């Protein structure tokens, strides 16, 4: 699904205490492995595992759903 933030941080856990990994420009592209819930950005508290293997809230990934489109991570 694309990145619709502006340059979004992608982190090592799900929540903005997490260390930052790696970032997407906007309009990247990114494959969302599972979803974990964690801090509220704007209304929207689940995290998208990507295939890097770190964290980006989805309130900046186009799902069309502020909640989960992915199965929860294990
Ligand atoms: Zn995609």
């Amino acid at each position: 699904y694309p990145i619709t933030g502006d340059g979004v941080n992608c982190r090592s856990g799900p929540g903005t205490s997490y260390s930052v990994v790696k970032s997407y420009q906007k309009g990247a592209d990114v494959a969302i492995t599972c979803q974990a819930p964690g801090t509220d950005v704007k209304g929207d508290n689940i995290w998208d595992k990507t295939a890097d293997g770190c964290y980006v809230a989805d309130y900046y990934i186009k799902t069309g759903s502020s909640s989960y489109v992915t199965a929860k991570c294990d």
